[PDB]
């Protein structure tokens, strides 16, 4: 039968037989989505531009709003705020949450495909909440995803059970499970990074991207792809198969992208996908997070390809 | 004062003079857009996936644009990327305009949900002989009309006319077209290079080399960032409102470039130029390029005239 | 072949090779009836409720700017404000709009259907647009109509090649043709008036009523329909056939309905579509103004039944 | 604090310590009525019309669907089938769904409010599951309520713990909680029947209409409204208050409404806001219903307007 997000969260919980505060966050979360997603869409543009007579900014405010509001959380970490937000204690519940509420947005100005991209957490320790309980290795995510807003607008949740892909049908305003169980190829044709760094770049990623440029094999060339906005690089890689990489420009040291709320939700996608994603040096999900905005380096995507990054990354030690 | 799409056609025709065939045919035009543009946000999925108890999108957009123009009484010729021959307008429908377009342009990676698009140009009938697939083949420099629908992030209208290149963002909660950027203008220079990397095997050695120089620039500048999305609606667009440049250029593999002369390159070429960019094929512009099949492919350079300069020096380089 | 609302306009435009003015202005009116679609409906409710942490009026804003913004009108009569709006010189056009924005809305805390009702004419004199030019007889309009915003959104568009109905299909904001050139039943089966007026009403609106209720010619009796919101009772008068009345009543001695932006633009639609509308003493057309809130009665519809209202008021004289 | 109604029940069913599947059915009936919602408005109408070269079917379907799927049901009576839906062994819960799926779709070419009513028992036999569950009287209900497709969309749910009024927000398709523990008005000033059936009426019927509209003191009559779709005239009996009937008389001498799936989820919803709603015999929901289609009198609304009718009911029995 067809399956909603909702409903689909609600059976595998029964199933858990767990209290519902992760469904209650689901739901929230997913409520704080539809909500950006129209926004993301402009819709009511029109009465912005006089007809009767900020967007990152509203989209943190929608995810903080609707997640303090579901009685499902303590803290939150979010790309927009300096600090972590501790919930009142009224409102507390036993998870952590670290998002960014738009991803990319930056770049929204050319309409670039943007998303909000979360990890779940539960509280581990038993302190009174704190800054503290989002540093966590990714290893112990309960839950994990993204919002993409592209042509169409999909939510990708990643949990124990495997990777699920619901699509956002907008007339209705549900999110439909159209993919299911979800696995990434072994290999793919497609690397992405932002190649206008090529002059920082390690000889081990150096070497790579020459490889994929230039087989040693005379097998076909991998295809480039970069929209320059990780969630939709990402889904791409999901779905088709490839390689990403954020690697530290030598020049931006530990990374571009933050462990928390970008790193980690996609790498816990990744391998709940049967992906790989690494900092080159160790697994992106065993860093031990020091900083609530800490960035890493990240290579993602097909285990093969990955690998064969691995490799490479191995010989120039 | 706010102002639609319609409305912002309407007033230009008016001032014009014009019969209203333009304006018709433009009003068909953004209807099939905004038919596409919920097409494409997958409105209505939930029953392809069983709700209760066909056409691909690069067809539904086809048959969307071929209707609506059609039945515009506007035109006359239609030429399609889905479509090998020209579509001659039934006579009872037959109005002055050939409109040529991709309805659904970066299709084929339209599973990953990247951003798609729709492009058209649209030129006057130039003779009054019967309408036949000569009537396409004008150049780009003919071009009434030109522009595309990216449906991104938000869907937006771009259109190019003589008054200028005008951006409409469509409000899907009335479904118009707002005017939001007017009479949009190119920066000079750019900061960012778009094109496939993956094949630099195959590279023209001036096009590896004016690349190289983007990354390795002898100067002490700044490197250009990279962006490439693979859907040239997407990756023309922000060209448009970042500046840089785009490249899809000739080599041995291809020396006629990939993309297509009559609905890919010459309406983004004519964007381009009424934005103060410019669009080269390496050899020459892009709008004078005189066609002799519909489906003809061209190189396309485009972007901020400064990169687009420096890319003719390195281009003439190797002769 | 399909046909929208806009293009519609256009080719009949073209035909009628006038200047544009009137399609402009029926295009702009057509924009701000989706925006008042779009928030009777309740699009963003959500924000105001909280999620990130009145509807006549805006009705009226939404009709006010676009029509003043079209080029194409002068002055403009609404229910919501006590005198003719004067259009500012610079964007002055040679049409006068009367129009209900919200029609049936001190009810809309029911989820009632409502309506924006609206009818066009030339202005008068060459001197100043003054209030002035909104006083003429309904038959000098040159469009009428009303959209409702009932089940669905449905603009009724009159014009002297006759009346017109759209499907706005919220998928894609756009007014489908739907029914082209509408006639109204010669005869219909049901009747619709406050009969909570009962006590109030003249002999011949009591004569009338009680011979639908027990036939003369011991034929089925009509059914009784109310909403309560003119334009869902009138268009349902229009779709099914039989009468609408709003007659006189002691806190309504001339009627309540208004003359201007009410009773002609549905009076002009019913002509339009061979139905008929008259205030008991003449046709609602016919009646010349002299206040811009002026209120007539009105009883209108399927020829067959207004006939045999007037035999009545004609026998009580 | 902004709610929504898949976390209000949620919350509600977490504090009743609950399996989660009254939730989980709640939640998949929400989203048939949304894509109700969506079919009701028209979208995608333009492709009806060709631009590319039902509704109390697909309404049915719609909830039959979402139902089944729910795991939530075993037994299904839609006005739409004769016989019961016995919910096949692997999709089967605990609950029996009585709805209508498009009440007052007759009249639905007229554009006028349409809407969904649904009452929700638990099953009562260890038998396996048969029609026989489904014949419970109203008294029994767990839950009942209806979506009413008006102006907005709006979902009112009653249950033990009192009515709730929720709205559609079509931009994100959420239902938000706008009015809670709602009560109806003690008395009201609105009095709802077909009048052009006089001829037909119970004497009692025409006698407590007459002094509705003929009040023996000297007193303000009431007004009269009659959608003629049973959804839109009970929600505004319950936003405004008043009376609705839908009495016996010697032609039908049970009635038209249906038992089951209109008469007592109307009936729980105005008890439940301190409403009333009477045969004239005894409860709607004190019926023991002997036949899944069977018809009750239905007389309802504010307790002393009920009450004033009954007393002129006990003057003619
Ligand atoms: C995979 C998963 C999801 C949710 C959970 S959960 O939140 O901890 N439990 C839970 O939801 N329990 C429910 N009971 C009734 C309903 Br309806 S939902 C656990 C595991
Ligand atoms: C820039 C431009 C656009 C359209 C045209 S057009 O189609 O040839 N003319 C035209 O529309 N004239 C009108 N007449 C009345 C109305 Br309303 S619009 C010309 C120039
Ligand atoms: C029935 C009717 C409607 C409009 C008009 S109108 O406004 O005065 N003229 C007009 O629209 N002319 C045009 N022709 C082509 C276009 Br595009 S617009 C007249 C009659
Ligand atoms: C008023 C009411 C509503 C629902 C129910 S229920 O379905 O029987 N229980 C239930 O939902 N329990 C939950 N636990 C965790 C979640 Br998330 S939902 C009971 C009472």
């Amino acid at each position: 039968d067809v399956n909603t997000l909702t409903r689909f969260v609600m059976e595998e919980g029964r199933k858990a037989r767990g209290t519902g505060e992760l469904t209650q966050l689901l739901n929230s979360l997913c409520t704080a989505v539809k909500a950006i997603s129209s926004a993301v869409r402009k819709a009511g543009i029109a009465h912005l531009y006089g007809i009767a007579g900020k967007l990152d900014v509203l989209s943190n405010d929608l995810v903080m709003n609707m997640l303090k509001s579901s009685f499902a959380t303590c803290v939150l970490v979010s790309e927009e705020d300096k600090h972590a937000i501790i919930v009142e204690p009224e409102k507390r519940g036993k998870y952590v949450v670290c998002f960014d509420p738009l991803d990319g947005s930056s770049n929204i100005d050319c309409l670039v495909s943007v998303g909000t991209i979360f990890g779940i957490y539960r509280k581990k320790s038993t302190d009174e909440p704190s800054e503290k309980d989002a540093l966590q290795p990714g290893r112990n995510l309960v839950a994990a995803g993204y919002a993409l807003y592209g042509s169409a607008t999909m939510l990708v949740l990643a949990m124990d059970c495997g990777v699920n892909c619901f699509m956002l049908d907008p007339a209705i305003g549900e999110f439909i499970l159209v993919d299911k169980d979800v696995k990434i190829k072994k290999k793919g044709k497609i690397y992405s990074l932002n190649e206008g760094y090529a002059k920082d770049f390690d000889p081990a990623v150096t070497e790579y991207i020459q490889r994929k440029k230039f087989p040693p094999d005379n097998s076909a060339p991998y295809g480039a792809r970069y929209v320059g906005s990780m969630v939709a690089d990402v889904h791409r890689t999901l779905v088709y198969g490839g390689i990403f990489l954020y690697p530290a420009n030598k020049k931006s040291p530990n990374g571009k992208l933050r462990l928390l709320y970008e790193c980690n939700p996609m790498a816990y996608v990744m391998e709940k996908a049967g992906g790989m994603a690494t900092t080159g040096k160790e697994a992106v999900l065993d860093v031990i997070p020091t900083d609530i905005h800490q960035r890493a380096p990240v290579i993602l995507g097909s285990p093969d390809d990955v690998l064969e990054f691995l490799k490479v990354y191995e010989k120039h030690s």
